């Protein structure tokens, strides 16, 4: 049930357990507004956000909000691909000294579209641990995107699909230009061979889903 939103609404989180909470944001795209989710896990070192947000101003935003309920610092941020979405709070991350991790493909496509650069420090797979919460990294391979990874927490079989992993609502494959549709399913597959047993699935937009989300995207995809 637990959602807490912020005072202008545009920002909501909301608990899938004692430790981990979606943060979703409402940001303006072409041109109405297009909500974007990604993970607020609180540890015992501080709190590690898998993705910002939109941009500066929602990114400082949630930084606030999650500082304020959980009482410890926003300490880490893993980012998922380099689309503005993914990336757009960098400088506000890169200022407060917080670190973001990101592959090096992702660091090299920030640069490349202007932005500040994350560290470039995951390789295809990286096991982090923050407090006693484990976190890996994947690249399954191109797919949304050339560098989009997904994030697996271990301890919960809970899979951040990131912008690879379509909502049951997505009825398309949305913007394709960056996108690579003949090894998007393999990324998928790569996934689903990885995770055998998934708890939740947290779609780059849109609802919380299962394993299900990514036979949606098989799908969306033939
Ligand atoms: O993931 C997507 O398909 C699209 C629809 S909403 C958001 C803005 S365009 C792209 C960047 S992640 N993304
Ligand atoms: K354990
Ligand atoms: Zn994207
Ligand atoms: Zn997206």
């Amino acid at each position: 049930k637990t959602v807490i939103k912020n005072e202008t609404g545009t920002i909501s989180i909301s608990q899938l357990n004692k430790n981990v909470w979606v943060h979703t944001e409402l940001g303006s795209f072409n041109g109405e507004a297009v909500p974007s989710n990604g993970l607020v896990l609180n540890t015992s070192k501080g709190l590690v956000l898998v993705d910002s947000s939109w941009d500066d101003k929602l990114t400082k935003e949630l930084i606030e909000m999650v500082e304020k309920k959980f009482q410890k610092r926003v300490t880490d941020v893993i980012i998922t691909h380099a689309h503005a979405d993914r990336i757009g709070g960098i400088k506000t991350l890169k200022e407060r000294g917080i670190k973001a991790h990101s592959t090096a493909l992702t660091a090299e496509l920030a640069k490349k579209n202007g932005y500040e650069e994350p560290l470039g420090d995951l390789q295809t797979v990286t096991n982090l641990k923050f407090g006693n919460m484990k976190v890996e990294t994947f690249y399954p391979g191109k797919g949304h995107t050339e560098d989009n990874i997904v994030v697996w927490l271990p301890q919960y079989n809970i899979l951040v699909g990131g912008c690879l992993v379509k909502s049951t609502s997505a009825k398309d494959l949305g913007n394709v230009a960056d996108a690579y549709v003949n090894e998007w399913s393999t990324s998928i597959e790569n996934v689903l061979k990885r995770y055998r047993n998934i708890n939740a699935v947290v779609p780059g937009h849109g609802e919380v889903g299962d394993k299900g989300l990514l036979l949606h995207t098989l799908d969306l995809l033939k």
